[PDB]
């Protein structure tokens, strides 16, 4: 699994709507203060990964006080999780990626759904939000910092 | 080095009640990491992908035109945090020096307009404090480590 994350004031999710017809986008999910993650699922990852992000990235002490002192469960501040396989994106090859190690998305969409559960469960049920999986999103986020921490948990 | 692309339909760039200083429409933002043993071709390697990676469709041609194709922006901010260890508080070891560093990005910003164009590079305030305004256009999200 390989995640980005994204220290934020906020963060503000659209999607485009299904039978659009003569707006086109659609606001599903909004955060304040706290995480934006950007994950991507491996096609041979095991719930172990999955267990490791959500723990990272519920526990880094990624704010100040002391500096890098408090995580964003100590102060209460929401986490926007989307699901992005282009992190898998191999650009080595050509200049054009090539998403292979990318888990095939009826498979990834389960997983990632058990991840969000986890998530709220080791968290709190009003904190973790999500995008709508595989379609296409319109994300405005408000870097703080910037804060960005990259993690692969296949080192 | 280090990147994280992403695909963008604009941002802002400010600093401190805050001062904007750099702005683009749509293009890339990059969040650029430099390691302490980089080398030049480490540098060029980024500028040759965030140029030429073909990250926009072209309806239905997804993956077709990168930013340059579109006359597009790249917005280029450091940030050593991609060097943080996390093996349950940071450790930025790995990170180059500051004053060193910033010589680097510098270095690299001016290769960026060599590359492309002077008006097409947008940058922040080195080592300091910014907030900046992200519309992501996807998203799409893209990570490069030169140390591979």
């Amino acid at each position: 699994m390989r995640v980005v994350i994204q220290r934020v004031k906020g963060a503000i999710l659209s999607v485009r709507k299904e039978n659009i017809g003569e707006k086109e986008l659609e606001i599903i999910s909004e955060i304040k203060n706290g995480l934006i993650c950007f994950l991507g699922i491996h096609k041979n990852d095991t719930w172990e990964d999955a267990l490791y992000i959500i723990r990272k990235c519920l526990n880094l002490r990624l704010w100040n006080n002391k500096t890098w002192d408090k995580n964003v469960k100590d102060l209460n501040y929401e986490l926007l999780i989307v699901s992005q396989f282009t992190l898998f994106g191999n650009t080595k090859k050509g200049n054009k990626p090539d998403f292979h190690l990318a888990k095939e998305p009826n498979e990834a969409l389960i997983f990632y759904n058990k991840i969000i559960d986890e998530f709220k469960k080791q968290y709190n049920d009003d904190k973790i939000k999500i995008g709508k999986f595989g379609n296409y999103m319109n994300i405005d986020v408000t870097n703080d910092g910037p804060v960005t921490i990259y993690i692969d948990t296949h080192d």
